[PDB]
């Protein structure tokens, strides 16, 4: 923004202000995944810049990157994780160390929200209408992690870095596998990615 440095704080503000909750009955585990990947898509239709993509975008930017997004929430929310003393257990260890790299970091609430942005806004989503505006809204979203990172951990010069190399391993997480191990009750069967418009398209609040 027009002063750069506060916009780019403005904006992260925002980004946190979009997150459902802080972010009888008990949920349940699987109940519980649910609403992490409900509350990624409610987050993403809060957020500035994303619901102004044409619609197309949104749901192409989702179908790749919900399992990403789910994988911060999960994270972030400490979503119980050996949780079955039942399950597998590759599938369940695979999900496991992404969580407690994350975790192991101490990643904060904005971090998250900025790691988050990072991951919706990538170019490399099929079928994409405008990707310079998307490769725009990453670049917005990254110079805004790192400004923040610089002044709230200035004595931890390589977290930047750190939390940006999280990226990669949260690509080669399998779909899947989450789907496997959280969503069968709930969903078969479908894969989820071919749920999210749908999902995009109904879900709450004014806000």
């Amino acid at each position: 923004g027009s002063n750069s440095h506060s916009y780019l704080s403005g904006y992260i503000s925002l980004l946190l202000r979009a997150e459902p909750y802080p972010t009888m009955g008990i949920e349940n585990i699987c109940e519980l995944a649910a609403r992490m990947l409900f509350s990624a898509v409610e987050w993403a239709r809060n957020i500035p810049f994303f619901p102004d993509l044409q619609i197309t975008d949104q749901v192409a930017l989702l179908r790749l990157t919900w399992s990403e997004l789910f994988v911060l929430n999960a994270a972030q929310c400490s979503m119980p994780l050996h949780v079955a003393p039942v399950a597998f257990m590759d599938h369940i260890r695979i999900f496991q160390e992404q969580v407690e790299k994350l975790k192991a970091l101490h990643v904060d609430s904005a971090e998250y929200s900025c790691l988050k942005a990072i991951v919706l806004f990538t170019s490399d989503a099929c079928g994409l209408s405008d990707v310079a505006h998307v490769e725009s809204l990453q670049e917005k979203s990254q110079c805004a992690l790192e400004e923040y990172v610089r002044s709230q951990y200035p004595n931890q010069p390589t977290r930047f870095g750190k939390l940006l190399l999280r990226l990669p391993s949260l690509r080669t997480v399998s779909s899947s596998v989450i789907e496997q191990l959280f969503f069968v009750r709930l969903v078969g069967k479908t894969p989820i990615e071919t749920l999210i418009r749908d999902m995009l398209l109904s879900g709450s609040s004014f806000n």
